[PDB]
């Protein structure tokens, strides 16, 4: 990876973001980096979460103005042949993978949080940010349309208030994303970052993957299909987790007081 | 009734489950006996309101574990006629049957609340915490999938919030419950959870039923489809209801500075 | 208009409701020129934003009774011929207008606000609420259904806070509203309405006007159509706003610390 710095540890993928010259501005390279990864660790065993932290204090400036001179500088056609479009619809592909990937996936959100970034912390399990983090789109404000972020700031905070961050083009801080659900927790120092971060790595080992992953599935489609028909696919997933190997485990740990296999170290 | 209290009182019918043994633990008799409750006051004109409580400071533990051994122990199936699917697929149907219900549906949530019965406080039109409450997914620690209550989990406060809850199995108190929309209040004495139960009901009383069944009907359909269509169709039940009885009972009482009939 | 004074100032049509002697009682012909309005703003390029206030201290205290009494006596007709039916659908025919208009709406909510106000203020991009705004759905205390405002309610602020407010036709002060999110900010006095106001007008000016209508048009689809798709039409949008006057317009802006022509005092 060019753009982004790898680290196993334990069930746990830290991926930081790599490029605090430029303040971790979004580049297609990258984008292309952040699918690669989660489509690889998608059907991996060893690996329950995901991380998502930039180096240098700031999670992402915006995206990097190199990649649309390099699109204004292409041949232009007027579809989804146009350059603009293709570079666009990369960054929807890329934070729409994220969202539905079977991991658990944090969000650690410090400093800028602009453009694909902020898209991204829109799609985490769990976002935490830093006291200094900031969360805008003045996309508008530059006659720009902040096409494949703000669908998902609606989903992560509804309408009516997406309506005012996305159409007034504001910044806003750490406490009022909080409050909004844009992120889960604030942090009021570095520290407290890394026990915030901890007890929910605790959680993720204590979970189990397989039912897990099965959860977050049926998570997203609530809301875009009749309950009743969820809720019959959702007892089929049940009857099968209790007969497959992981329910059977399971019931073995809480019989004898003992952690369960998928928690050990 | 075999886990349940059922006490009527004015036209609000007070349900109290009644396991305190076992921390009302949910069982499938239970499922079955609030599934059977709600079908029959569906259509009584006299009760107003439901009123879900547990008997010795506890809302539900979970499930009961004897209808899981029972269950294992039954012939296996393939996919819906697997034992395993029945039984959690029936508290699902309960779930959904008390949230479409054409009561108010009011619960009282102390002690702990999981399975069943958070599943219950996430369908309830109030829902008001005691300082004790303690709402969980433990279930993925268990190996276990929360398929019947995380969907009423999100309906109930977002998928965004939802998906915190349940994916790290958190177990969280009453002010953040409220805060995050799972129950409406939260009282700090048994007193004040009492109050604000008396004063939710008295709004019940001072609310005329057919109306209010029809405008929930209408609120559940609301993100289901087409708002234009919607709009015509509670345009139709606007129409309905200002030519039948309690229309025009309604305008008359507003007239004469008094009370509706409703209300007596 | 009858019903409304109407100012121009910059940008903003400032529409003010002018009833005072009923508290600004919405009435069948304040529908017809509201919806008049904004049908006539919708093309306009000059106006960019529509704020919604009532004159004398009150938002809208309910419906008229006179638009009541008329309907019952005219004759009794069936379904959609029916004159309850005409004087109901109207009304959010008008919020559902008001809700998707091209233009940044903001709504000045104090004193009483119910019926049709209420339904506005459900469908504003921006809400501040004075400090005496009471916000009620006394409906079904009357026999009657909220068949046209409970809808905006839930869209407003969802059907978990929704339930609540409408099936015990609860009454809620100003502070509360913005906790549930009817409106996004509250002030505290007349002149911190007027520099939130202000403020955000500020931001109305900065923000083009094109873009701003692409974006919230894009807003509104969000959760009725499959994401992908949505995100589709979202990068041809962005496509075509960067080859369009005002992304041109924009870029050069931010090459010379300008200003771009949409702010131009």
């Amino acid at each position: 990876c060019e753009t982004l710095i790898l680290e196993k540890q334990g069930p746990t993928l830290v991926i930081t973001i790599n490029r605090p010259d430029v303040r971790n501005a979004m580049s297609l390279q990258m984008v292309a980096e952040l699918s690669t990864i989660f489509s690889e660790i998608e059907n991996d065993i060893s690996i329950r979460a995901a991380v998502l932290r930039g180096a240098g204090g700031h999670f992402c400036a915006g995206g990097d103005i190199k990649d649309m001179a390099g699109a204004r500088s292409q041949k232009a056609g007027e579809g989804r042949d146009d350059p603009f479009y293709k570079l666009n619809r990369a960054f929807g592909q890329m934070i729409q993978q994220v969202n539905e990937s079977s991991k658990v996936v944090i969000a650690i959100t410090e400093g800028a949080v602009m453009g694909g970034g902020f898209g991204l912390a829109c799609v985490s399990d769990l976002a935490i940010a830093g006291p200094t983090a900031k969360f805008g789109m003045p996309e508008t404000t530059l006659g720009v349309i902040p096409a494949q972020i703000a669908p998902f700031v609606v989903e992560r905070i509804g309408l009516t208030q997406a309506r005012r961050l996305a159409l007034l083009g504001l910044r806003i801080d750490a406490t009022e994303a909080c409050k909004l659900g844009i992120v889960h927790q604030v942090a009021e120092s570095e520290e407290q970052l890394s026990d915030m971060l901890n007890q929910a790595l605790e959680r993720v080992r204590l979970c189990a993957p397989d039912a897990t992953a099965e959860t977050k599935a049926l998570l997203h489609r609530v809301g875009h299909e009749a309950m009743a028909g969820l809720l019959d696919d959702a007892a089929e997933k049940f009857a099968a987790a209790i007969r497959g190997p992981e329910g059977a485990e399971g019931t073995m740990a809480f019989m004898q007081k003992r952690e369960p296999k998928w928690a050990e170290l």
